[PDB]
């Protein structure tokens, strides 16, 4: 029978002590939910155990006692056997058969001795290290496994060296037991405050799975988070090469017992013929085959066009110059090998062939020439070589000498004047096509299906295709703009193919938050379906989804206008986005809307501005207070100086930023004893006295809702989060009290039911509607002020920008910290094991690969944060220019203080950056009207001083342009130019005149 | 674009920026800035025009008497657009500058896996079949150091790269909002 | 796409997943450029028949 | 312990305001860097001398 | 190594032989001869400015 295993099965990986953290690794893990197979009281079989096992017992009163482990069970081998008694545990490793099949009664090489209760253990064997994990608890469920999470811990650890894949049980005979299998998977653990594992997530299980461990954590937030790349793995592999007649003439070349001088070498030819070139190279025939950028095991899997046995005798010293960057006689003035050459040489002692007694002189080699001979090269001239200035006259002497030379082989020589003979395989090894190859014969040829290919040694993988890329009869490849392989032409058939790309995109998982479900969906970028419910789009194929007919605004983005979303029985929906509804304007050249009434916004918009300052000491970061590593690391020049001062110069720009942004008030202003500013309630964005610091009310939201010693030192920032809080009341107090005119001067004090009716004639809404609404105005601000205390005590997801920058500058020293655990190609990452390790020459070289690495991982983190610096320096100049003209100022320029025709902006300060609460007007209440361009009156065309001409449909006024307050129509709010006939659209009204009803009293 | 350098679409189809350059086109014609500081007012052209005239200190009535005049340089101006984009290379030079340097910095990137670094061959697959164990290794290591410090030098240019488009983008987003949106008072 | 190289570049730690979030952070932020220049509108408004 | 510069109880009351009588025209010096020495260090003639 | 050794408190299992900060590094540690659980304080350092 099987069941469920559940989440449970999680156990310690290691023996470090962690406390409150999300760590992880990879290990034999239990598969989360697979099955576990189930057992009575009753059977004991012969089980399998994979990689490692997963095992418990329910009882009341022990049944199980012990379990047998191997790979066999066999007793041929020794098999471990292990007997648990909770007091105590036994373990002993034995051939000397016991009972066949076995139960506990109620070259044996070693020996060891320390349904109510679930006993859990885990057992894994890994580089010969067998553990034991354990477990108890009490359980209600008398038939299947519990559902509530627990974690396992160690009982034994022994370098045993017996590994296992199989097990069975031992049952007590004169209750119940389950088995679960680990395998090979990433896992994530959630060590508590005591150092315990407390949750746990399979990485491998599903695609929410996926997500967790991407993001290291147990809650996951509603998105798109990417993994793997889905490589289309190739289905099949392909080998062409063109068919060819004989077999090689290896016995000819080098069983023949004929061989020549070096001077005037022979040659042999091995073409045309099929080979096998283990052959030669594990032949007995041979002392030596020096390879040179070859391994000649890859002789069979070359194939050429020719070999040529370029073949010679010299003596047993002078082989040591058959060899590339090489000079001396032979290579001088017989024959070279190419100094950049790829492919070998064979060799060997020929003193049982080559020597004869008195000695042989018959193999002979040059002495001396007017320059080197080139590779492969051949010559035979014979005259009198002379470098004295006396000349040589047909006869040797001082600085004269005949031009060759011979050893005097004799068959009893030392091994350095023996005789050896050498065959250069000077290679015809070509995109040409073989007359020679090994055993690797043609396959057939697959078509429209991503395969593995080598047509005559190119070799890649990819789609063949068949197409129109009609090659002229010499051209054999074909190409595009960077190089890439584009069509081929196979050499038994001159067909053309198309080697169109193999298939690839990131595989991303589509989640709702997991607290309100763990239901889920997942993209493949691009990728065709064919390959991959499932479902296609242009951005590729999507699993898991409800494709949708309809079509919701979007709310998770997949991609070229797809996206998705969690609803209704409830789905992960996707469709095509909706880029909002439809609204057909209800436009003509007469109909206007102007609204009726407003409401007044305050939008919080959020800014970076001053990411934490660090210095990292490059010495002591680099070199961990280590002499050699100090002495090493100078000869890199100034290049720590250089990245200090790139450090502290954005430190010292964090300053000046932070400077920029708050400090532009040149006196820290303070507010009044009484708060008498005509209903707006500053109460809660004014500082508070009933903390440390003098933060506002919602200051402290901000700052409860956003969230190092390795040479990394966090500088202080100048101003302290109090001087901080001194200048964002300075500001404010400013703000409040004074308007705009503490930014351009010193600070002059104005009523702040004032400074908004000033903030009104900057959105062109005539002040009288700020003031003529008063009280329901401060009730809009103090309702939004509201909104924003309840938005920011309930939604800690509000301050997105901060904590976003807070997170990167910790993900950074998080990367540049863990860096220093990265060996970069050293023997470790530790650089005091490394000289506990090492000294001298031997630790220099390892010590530099972590100096060159973390100096690379300094550089580059260095380097993106002096991207990010000037990322956050846009961000900070933007926030400055947002307190000079949304605070210190009201800007004209649209949606730059936040959306609508924004009135004025307060900062709060936030942990490393700045709130502004931007207070917008906004129109809410939209009407139809007739309109025209102008009026005509005594011929005259009139149009509006300010604002647009109205209608209800009957009668004729005058309104500001963005609030309903039909006003009369007169010769004081509009202006006249020129007579009705040029103007395309004008009405027949007439404009009243505020003198007749004077004129007519 | 095929060695494991995945373009990915936009989130936008061309298509759904056309929906949205016609619906910001259609909200800046039948409702003029009011269609970004709420939902779309609307209000006949030649109106939405003679708002335009007053945030320039012309005053509009100027625009209304000559209407026709106005709308025939509008109408020849785009006839002129038509005709410059109809022959002139230079009219286009920052769009096909930028699509030039992005295939040229892919193209480097992709030809890059044919230099060596120092390396025996630079085509990954020839260490891995004619060199065995570490030897291989350590040629291998050349070549993944040299790609790596590549293409660290190909994303260190795209992010300063990125810094500039995305300069270019808050200029865009900027140009919307004042120019489309709006009327911008800032000097050229 | 082979198995030598890609266990000899994990020695270098989170260059390729930084690298990789780079591309990433890049990416978004194409289309978050492209949002903000052009998603500057809540409604796809459209034009009369005349 | 730094000054932030001087203290100062900003005169407010639902009914008060101050108003300047005179002005200075303050010539302020703006400097931006706007170019720099046009250096091509050819890397051959650099890294090979 | 070098640092502020102490005496501590943190729970270590009866298998442990270490203890260690968020991101990776040695933070209490086992006297081998006593079983005595410490801390390891990091040695004091910074700038000279
Ligand atoms: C899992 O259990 C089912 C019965 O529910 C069984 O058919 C299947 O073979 C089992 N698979 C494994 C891998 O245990
Ligand atoms: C457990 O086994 C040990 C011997 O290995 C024995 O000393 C001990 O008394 C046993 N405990 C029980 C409860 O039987
Ligand atoms: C006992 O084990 C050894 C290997 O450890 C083996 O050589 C020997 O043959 C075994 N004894 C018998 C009686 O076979
Ligand atoms: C941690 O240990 C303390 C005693 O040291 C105990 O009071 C507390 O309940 C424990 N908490 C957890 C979650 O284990
Ligand atoms: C050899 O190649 C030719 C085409 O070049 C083909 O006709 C012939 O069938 C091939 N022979 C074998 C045994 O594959
Ligand atoms: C999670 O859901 C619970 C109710 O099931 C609720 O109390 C809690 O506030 C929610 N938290 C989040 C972050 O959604
Ligand atoms: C996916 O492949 C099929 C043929 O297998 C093709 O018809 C389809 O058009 C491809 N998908 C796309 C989005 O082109
Ligand atoms: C969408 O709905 C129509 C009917 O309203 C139907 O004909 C069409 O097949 C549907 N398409 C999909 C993919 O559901
Ligand atoms: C405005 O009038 C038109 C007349 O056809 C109508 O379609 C539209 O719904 C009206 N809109 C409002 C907001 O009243
Ligand atoms: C306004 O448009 C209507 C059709 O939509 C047309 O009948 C009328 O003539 C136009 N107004 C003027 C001044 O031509």
């Amino acid at each position: 029978a099987y069941t469920n295993s559940f989440t449970r099965g999680v156990y310690y990986p290691d023996k470090v002590f962690r406390s409150s953290v999300l760590h992880s690794t990879q290990d034999l893990f239990l598969p989360f939910f697979s099955n576990v197979t189930w057992f009575h009281a009753i059977d004991n079989p012969v089980l399998p155990f994979n990689d490692g096992v997963y095992f418990a017992s329910t009882e009341k009163s022990n049944i199980i006692r012990g379990w047998i482990f191997g790979t066999t069970l066999d007793s041929k081998t020794q098999s471990l056997l292990i007997v648990n008694n909770a007091t105590n545990v036994v373990i002993k490793v034995c051939e000397f058969q016991f009972c066949n099949d076995p139960f506990l009664g109620v070259n044996c090489t070693f020996e060891y001795v320390s349904f109510k209760n679930l006993r859990e253990f885990v057992f894994k064997n890994i580089d010969g290290y067998f553990k034991i994990y354990s477990k108890h608890t009490p359980i209600n469920l008398v038939r299947d496994l519990p559902q509530g999470f627990s974690a396992l811990e160690p009982l034994v650890d022994l370098p045993i060296g017996i590994n296992i894949t199989r097990f069975q049980t031992l049952l007590a005979l004169h209750a119940a037991y389950y088995v679960g299998y680990l395998q090979p998977r990433t896992f994530l653990l959630k060590y508590n405050e005591n150092g315990t594992i407390t949750d746990a997530v399979d990485c491998a299980l599903d695609p929410l799975s996926e997500t967790k461990c991407t993001l290291k954590s147990f809650t996951v937030e509603k998105g798109i988070y990417q993994t793997s790349n889905f490589r289309v793995q190739p289905t099949e592999s392909i080998v062409r090469f063109p068919n060819i007649t004989n077999l090689c003439p290896f016995g000819e070349v080098f069983n023949a017992t004929r061989f020549a001088s070096v001077y005037a070498w022979n040659r042999k030819r091995i073409s045309n013929c099929v080979a096998d070139y283990s052959v030669l190279y594990n032949s007995a025939s041979f002392s030596t085959f020096k390879c040179y950028g070859v391994s000649p095991t890859k002789l069979n899997d070359l194939c050429f066009t020719n070999v040529y046995a370029d073949s010679f005798v010299i003596r047993g010293d002078e082989v040591r110059q058959i060899a590339p960057g090489q000079t001396g006689k032979i290579a001088d003035y017989n024959y070279k090998l190419p100094d950049d050459f790829t492919g070998c040489v064979i060799a060997w002692n020929s003193n049982n062939l080559d020597s004869k007694v008195g000695g042989n002189y018959n193999y002979l080699f040059r002495l001396f020439r007017k320059s080197n001979l080139k590779p492969f090269e051949r010559d035979i001239s014979t005259e009198i070589y002379q470098a004295g200035s006396t000349p040589c006259n047909g006869v040797e002497g001082f600085n004269c000498y005949f031009p060759l030379q011979s050893y005097g082989f004799q068959p009893t020589n030392g091994v350095g004047y023996q005789p050896y003979r050498v065959v250069v395989l000077s290679f015809e090894l070509l995109h040409a096509p073989a007359t020679v190859c090994g055993p690797k014969k043609s396959t057939n040829l697959v078509k429209n299906k991503c395969v593995n290919f080598n047509f005559n040694g190119l070799t890649g993988t990819g789609v063949l295709t068949e197409s129109n890329k009609k090659f002229l009869p010499f051209q054999q490849f074909g190409r595009d703009i960077a190089d890439t392989t584009d069509a081929v032409r196979d050499p038994q058939t001159l067909e053309i193919l198309d080697i169109t790309p193999c298939s690839f995109g990131g595989v991303s998982v589509i989640t709702p938050g997991t607290n309100t479900s763990n239901q889920v969906a997942v993209l493949y970028q691009g990728v065709n379906c064919t390959e991959v419910n499932v479902f296609q789009t242009r951005a590729g194929c999507l699993i898991g989804a409800e494709h949708v007919n309809n079509s919701y605004e979007c709310d998770i983005p997949i991609g070229a206008g797809i996206c998705a979303s969690y609803q209704t029985s409830q789905s992960v929906i996707a469709y095509t986005m909706s880029l909002g509804a439809e609204n057909s304007v209800a436009y003509s050249n007469n109909s206007i809307a102007i609204p009726t009434n407003f409401t007044i916004s305050v939008t919080t918009e959020i800014l970076p501005v001053s990411m934490t300052k660090t210095s990292v000491d490059c010495t002591m970061y680099i070199c961990g207070d280590s002499t050699e590593c100090s002495n090493l690391l100078l000869q890199y020049g100034s290049f720590c100086t250089q990245l200090n001062r790139a450090l502290t110069g954005i430190a010292v720009e964090q300053d000046k930023n932070t400077q920029e942004v708050f400090a532009q008030v040149k006196q820290i202003y303070k507010t009044p004893p009484i708060k008498d500013f005509g209903g707006f309630n500053f109460s809660q964005i004014l500082p508070d006295p009933s903390k440390p610091s003098k933060r506002s009310f919602i200051e402290d939201l901000l700052f409860n809702k956003v969230t190092k010693f390795n040479g990394l030192t966090v500088l202080p920032p100048l101003l302290t989060d109090e001087m901080i809080a001194q200048y964002t009341s300075a500001l404010l107090a400013g703000t409040i009290t004074s308007g705009w005119t503490f930014g351009a001067g010193a600070a002059l004090q104005i009523p702040f039911a004032m400074q908004m009716a000033y903030r009104f004639n900057g959105i062109g809404v005539t002040q009288n509607v700020l003031y003529e609404n008063q009280k329901l105005i401060a009730n809009q601000f103090n309702s939004a002020i509201g909104k924003i205390q309840d938005s920011l005590s309930s939604t800690a997801s509000a301050l997105g920008k901060l904590q976003d920058v807070v997170n990167q500058n910790a993900q950074a020293l998080n990367t540049l910290v863990k860096q220093l655990s990265s060996n970069f190609g050293a023997i470790s990452s530790v650089l005091n094991d490394i000289l506990s390790r090492l000294d001298k020459v031997e630790a220099e070289v390892q010590i530099d690969r972590l100096i060159t690495g973390r100096l690379q991982s300094l550089q580059t983190y260095v380097t993106q944060q002096l991207i990010r610096a000037a990322e956050i320096r846009a961000s900070a100049n933007l926030a400055a220019t947002k307190m000079s003209e949304c605070v210190l100022g009201q800007s004209k320029r649209v949606d730059f203080c936040g959306k609508g025709y924004h009135l004025m902006s307060f900062p709060q300060s936030a942990p490393h950056g700045v709130v502004f609460l931007h207070v917008t007007y906004v129109p809410a209440q939209e009407k139809n009207f007739t309109t025209a361009p102008a009026i005509c009156h005594d011929g005259k065309a009139h149009f509006p001083r300010e604002g647009v001409f109205v209608s209800n449909g009957t009668h004729w006024f005058v309104t500001q342009r963005n609030f309903y307050e039909p006003q009369i129509i007169t010769t004081d709010n509009t202006f006249v130019s020129g007579n009705c006939d040029v103007v395309i659209g004008i009405v027949n009204n007439t404009v009243y005149d505020p003198l007749q009803p004077e004129l007519d009293s």
